[PDB]
């Protein structure tokens, strides 16, 4: 029930927090070193879903989650806008070439498309990523000034590899998106299995800040 | 002088042409495979320069050209826009995980900022990249409907490695940006050294279309 009179510009700042200190298990040091893919996202309405927990990822997202290929996903978003007018604009931020680091982009939301979603692939990984699914920046007739979120690893459900550098192994039948925790999947061989922790620490963080580039 | 009355939106499509067919010499196939970094650029005026042949790269651009680290470069572009009125907006496109893939983004230019510049790092490489320096999309009171350019490799002048997969080696003292051609540099193993060719084929292509 958003009633925001005018659109609003926001800066989205992604912070990678995948350090060896925070996540020592099987930490990728070379060929390739721990890093992140480009950040791809969009401002949209509830009629469009880039991804959702417990839902199958689109072929476009599968390609992005497994190889950082963003073209098919970009075409899907473009097609969604043409078919259901569910997308205001697509945005992206440069990839972070290391475990820790930052990257940013500017986006615009409007009452009709006040939701923001984005995905960033964990490199290297079978099909693991982080992101936000339909964060609503509108709160009635006003735009939220700021949104700070902790990000946790997700499994696309397309590749069954157990570790960051595991060779490709298609998941059949295909599974749905699942959140990866310190206890699930449960096995010493799994990259994020830390039985001594109550929960995994955030692997990344993101901040949406309403910009003041005009009155 | 640009007298265009209103701003204009453009799509920018980057198409890689770094194929094993066109560039058979030491083509990167493993750890990591030939590919492109994210594309980073900006709509700006002549008071801002992202890069230019025979000029030293900024600290931000050194980081980007050598490791694909774009934070500092993005901060430089943003600052120029906020403090010097020289940048209208920064734009970026997703990285291309193959030498022949494609990526795109949308950008806006206006009479006060009708130029477009961008850089894309060649991966892997010592400090090589492709890009455009100050392409003017305005033509008097009209906006150009389209502009397409073939792109060739450039050297940032900060790392002296001779090949795509060469380990880091600082260029001391630092050199300025130079174009890489089929005849120069001419180190036996220089990745783009093809003594028999009149010139290198384009390694990429960029197309700007008014929306
Ligand atoms: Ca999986
Ligand atoms: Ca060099
Ligand atoms: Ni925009
Ligand atoms: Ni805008
Ligand atoms: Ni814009
Ligand atoms: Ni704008
Ligand atoms: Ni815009
Ligand atoms: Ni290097």
């Amino acid at each position: 029930i958003c009633s925001a009179r005018a659109p609003a510009k926001y800066s989205i700042t992604f912070t990678g927090k995948w350090s060896q200190t925070a996540f020592p298990k099987q930490y990728p040091l070379f060929r390739p070193p721990a890093q992140w893919s480009s950040l791809l996202g969009a401002a949209h309405s509830s009629d469009y879903s880039m991804w959702r927990k417990n839902q199958y990822v689109s072929n476009g997202l599968r390609d992005f989650a497994e190889r950082g290929e963003a073209w098919a996903l970009m075409k899907e978003i473009e097609a969604a806008g043409e078919a259901l007018q569910s997308v205001h604009e697509v945005f992206s931020a440069p990839a972070v070439p290391s475990g820790t680091g930052q990257t940013s982009a500017e986006l615009e939301v409007q009452r009709r498309h006040s939701l923001v979603s984005f995905v960033v692939r964990i490199v290297p990984s079978p099909d693991w990523f982080v992101g936000v699914d339909s964060l609503d920046l509108c709160d009635g007739d006003r735009w939220r000034e700021q949104a700070a979120l902790d990000l946790y690893p997700y499994d696309a459900g397309t590749d069954s590899g157990f570790t960051f550098s595991s060779p490709n192994f298609a998941t059949i039948p295909q599974d749905t998106v699942t959140e990866i925790t310190s206890s699930s999947p449960s096995h010493p061989a799994n990259s994020f299995y830390y039985p001594r922790l109550k929960a995994l620490p955030p692997i990344a963080r993101v901040t949406l800040l309403r910009l003041r580039q005009s009155p």
